[PDB]
């Protein structure tokens, strides 16, 4: 009967909480929610919803301050805590950097902006200061040259979650070891350091720096970078070097804009994600390939969570799914309610009366055992619509 | 064969010096910077050197028309247009390890950013800013306590070598060039720092703020200020105040302690004027108690007087001994080339006390050096009629 307060948001809060509920069923869990948590699952899960849907008490921070014999774990919590208000000193935080670097804000952007090759997540003690307390455990993260800030945020969430899981016992049982943070290389960025109201690309900068600006500001659900009004989804560095002043527009067609920089010219790729989603209903890979400038655009998602592979499956675009998956697409990709490819494919099967592509999907690793966020399999769904015939067909592949 | 040297400071002067020694063949032409006052300062006036050594001063427009020359920029203040030349032998010394830190304030920015290294780079000039192909380069290690001025001087010293070690190949067309890498290329325009409006930022880590101090410590432009008080470096404390970053925890006459994001910082009031005044007559024990940042012992006033210089003029042998034990240059010079030995002779002359000289010489005093009029200490004594001091000082030469 230990107690834990989980304060925070997003898949990290939700996933730590379920690990706790799966593996530590006699703990008392209390929750604090971020101010801007809407109760609606988005590109991240709502932690507030998860808690309402799993009878987890939501409390205030003032309540939390009073609870005794509780550990306090912050997972992307929106508040600077006052440690001395607590009874105890068992206050912890995952921070999304390799501390002591990159204390504070926008750790998905700054390391990219500054040109880093790596970052990390850090488990540490909460003291009065911002991401300043003693370090318990850390993990280095490689940032790939092609990765955006959104790509990086996902690795923080994913790696942060495992870091917590792999140490939380020691937090609960006071087995853990801490070490004050170094002086050397400590760095911090406040909220003023980037104005997300007033983004503008700075072209009086190197090709490296401009691509890094792009990468760092590519996070579609907040924004994409813009050039003369029009959204951009990555780019590349050309071998030419224009005599025109940095920022000068050398060329502009339907796919791309070419620009002078301090050094090498760059091409900026027009965001054509919407066009591509639309095209993934019926078009073959030959066609989709011609639209593809940055390869990673194939794994983007609209507001519903629809990726290309998802829209493909819904329309029964089997050969397109073969190619998407060959390019890296998740065969069991999910929307923002956890609806799998298989579930989308099921509606196709049912509308069309054609079940013959299921084998070939299965052969690509499609998993029918998966549950959406209300714990329903694709089978449960066939039961509730009364399509027992298809349910029995699909069962053959288990 | 002809060479156009366009630039300023001891880099331009000493390169020119070396050429007039080792390459008596060459016709030299100079271009000077707009803020070369004609008068020696902490750096030698190149304009002055060219007037005193029969080198015609010309404009950049003139330099475009000179055939059969190479063009060598050594902190030249202008963006040149390669295409207006009759040839392509266009070279520059840039004060960074290219391709990082193109552009401006390269003695500030690597420090601000926390770099342990920088360097100098010989490269071809093309239309862009520090963008052309690399011919040679040298890493410079930035010691943890070196200021921007320390870094600047090393840039001057190391770029001087790098030119001398390579200039024949530039005059003979036997040099190799390699295009600059895309990756890590970085650049800072003049707008990136407003030197008329410098403001210490304590919403930062201790590391960052010391580095701000170091970066803006370049005395003959400016020192950083806290409440109109000039500051000469500082240190990082083990305490971590709870007060908001930038709160003054302590004030006295030697120092100011401030809260940061992480560790508290000690800021040292500038007491160089005081210290220089104490150097005339006080002993090492007094002077050591006045010192906070050790490198303040090497600072110079407007005349080019350091501590060891003031000590030598006033006959303070014990203090010289110690100054040197702490790393001071036994042969330090003012801005006219006048050496320690030349100040100490003045003292020997006026006091009649000749006693300290032997020890000084064992510590390194070099009587053979010449000022910027090509006078040794002996030439002055000879003119003076001081036969006895002439003889006596000559007895100690090694
Ligand atoms: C606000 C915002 C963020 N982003 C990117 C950069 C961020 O690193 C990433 C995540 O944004 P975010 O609002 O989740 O917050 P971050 O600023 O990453 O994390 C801070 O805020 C959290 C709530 C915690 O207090 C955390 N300990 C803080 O360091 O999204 C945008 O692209 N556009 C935006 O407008
Ligand atoms: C992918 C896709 C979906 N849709 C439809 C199907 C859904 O009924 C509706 C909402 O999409 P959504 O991703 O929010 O779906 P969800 O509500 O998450 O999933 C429901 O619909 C699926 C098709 C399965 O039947 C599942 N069993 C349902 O619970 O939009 C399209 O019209 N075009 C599309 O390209
Ligand atoms: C202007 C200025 C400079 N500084 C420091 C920072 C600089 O790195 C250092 C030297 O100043 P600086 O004006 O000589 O030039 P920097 O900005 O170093 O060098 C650029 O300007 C030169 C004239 C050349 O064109 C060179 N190619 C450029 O790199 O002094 C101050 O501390 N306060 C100041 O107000
Ligand atoms: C270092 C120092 C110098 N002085 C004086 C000595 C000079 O007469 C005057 C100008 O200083 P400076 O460094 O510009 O001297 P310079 O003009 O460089 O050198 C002359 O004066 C020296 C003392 C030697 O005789 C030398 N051989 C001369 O060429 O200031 C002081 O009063 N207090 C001092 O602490
Ligand atoms: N005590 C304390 N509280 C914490 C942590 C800590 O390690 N110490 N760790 C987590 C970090 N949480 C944050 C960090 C920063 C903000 C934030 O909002 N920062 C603004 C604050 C500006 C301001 O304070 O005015 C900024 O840095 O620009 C919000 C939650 C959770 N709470
Ligand atoms: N061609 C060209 N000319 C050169 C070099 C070069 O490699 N290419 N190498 C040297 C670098 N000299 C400089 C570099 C920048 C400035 C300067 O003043 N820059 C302002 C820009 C002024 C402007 O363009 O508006 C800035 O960078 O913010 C002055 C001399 C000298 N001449
Ligand atoms: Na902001
Ligand atoms: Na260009
Ligand atoms: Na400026
Ligand atoms: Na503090």
């Amino acid at each position: 009967h230990m107690k834990i307060i989980i304060a925070g948001k997003n898949d990290i809060a939700v996933n730590v909480t379920r690990w706790l509920q799966k593996k530590k069923k006699n703990i008392e869990i209390y929750a604090i929610c971020n101010a801007n948590d809407t109760g609606i699952d988005t590109f991240q899960r709502s932690f507030k919803k998860y808690c309402k849907d799993n009878l987890i008490p939501i409390i205030s921070l003032a309540e939390a301050y009073k609870i005794d014999d509780a550990i306090f774990l912050s997972l992307e919590f929106d508040k600077i805590v006052q440690p001395s208000k607590f009874n105890h000193n068992e206050l912890f935080n995952i921070h999304f950097s390799y501390l002591p670097k990159y204390k504070g804000m926008y750790t998905s952007a700054w390391p990219i902006l500054n040109g880093e090759d790596t970052s990390g997540v850090t488990l540490h003690k909460i003291d009065h200061g911002i991401d300043t307390g003693a370090i318990i455990a850390q993990k280095e993260i490689i940032i790939q040259p092609f990765e955006t800030a959104k790509d990086l945020y996902e690795k923080y969430i994913s790696e942060g979650t495992s870091l917590v899981i792999d140490n939380i016992s020691t937090l609960l049982n006071s087995e853990y070891v801490e070490k004050e943070q170094n002086i050397k290389y400590s760095s911090y960025y406040s909220k003023k350091t980037i104005d997300y109201s007033n983004l503008e690309l700075n072209f009086s900068k190197t090709a490296f720096e401009i691509i890094n600006q792009l990468r760092a500001f590519t996070f579609r659900e907040y924004q994409l970078p813009k050039l003369d009004g029009v959204n951009i989804f990555l780019g590349d560095v050309l071998s030419s070097r224009s005599i025109m002043k940095p920022g000068s527009i050398l060329e502009r067609n339907d796919k791309e804009i070419i620009v002078s920089t301090i050094d090498y010219d760059v091409v900026l790729y027009k965001d054509n994600f919407k066009e591509i989603l639309e095209a993934c209903k019926y078009s073959d890979s030959k066609y989709i390939a011609k639209l593809i400038r940055a390869k990673s655009i194939l794994f983007e998602k609209n507001i519903y969570g629809w990726s290309p592979v998802i829209v493909a499956a819904y329309h029964g675009n089997i050969e397109l799914i073969k190619w998407l998956v060959s390019k890296g697409a998740n065969i069991n990709d999910r929307n923002y309610k956890g609806t799998t490819v298989a579930m989308y494919f099921k509606d196709y099967m049912l509308k069309s009366g054609d079940y013959s592509g299921l084998k070939m999907l299965i052969d690509l690793g499609l998993d029918l055992t998966l549950t959406d966020y209300k714990d329903y399999t694709v089978f449960d769904y066939l039961e509730k619509s009364g399509n027992k015939n298809l349910l029995q067909y699909m069962m053959a592949f288990m």
